[PDB]
């Protein structure tokens, strides 16, 4: 509360972390279907049914020119990545498999980083 804070956690190499963690997403051979926009005009029913349509290349824009607030936001985009998948594939299919692995791949790296 006012003139009440809890210890400050250093979060000035958040930026640069975040950024290691979406290079080895971005390079990750699972990571195909996730690196570029759906193309909403190419795939039947994406634009109606998923709302917030999010891609490692989006996300690497939004880090780059300061749209991420903090920590969190970033992994709300990246969870959001593979929330999407999970709505529109389905789990036994090469995408729906490759968002599996990806959501696991960069829990694990999220938490050995920054838990
Ligand atoms: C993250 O990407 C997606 O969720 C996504 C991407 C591409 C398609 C088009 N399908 C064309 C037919 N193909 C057998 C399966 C992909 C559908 C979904």
């Amino acid at each position: 509360s006012m003139s009440v804070k809890k210890p400050k956690r250093d979060d000035s190499k958040d930026l640069a972390l975040c950024s290691m963690i979406l290079t080895e997403m971005e390079t990750h051979e699972d990571a195909w279907p996730f690196l570029l926009p759906v193309n909403l005009k190419l795939v039947p029913g994406y634009k109606k049914v998923i709302k917030k349509p999010m891609d490692f290349s989006t996300i690497r824009e939004k880090l780059s020119s300061g749209q991420y607030p903090n920590l969190e936001t970033f992994a709300l985009d990246v969870r959001l990545v593979f929330d999407n998948c999970e709505t529109f594939n389905e789990d036994d299919s090469d995408i729906g498999r490759a968002g599996h692995n990806m959501r696991k791949y960069f829990e694990k790296k999220w938490t050995d980083t920054f838990k």
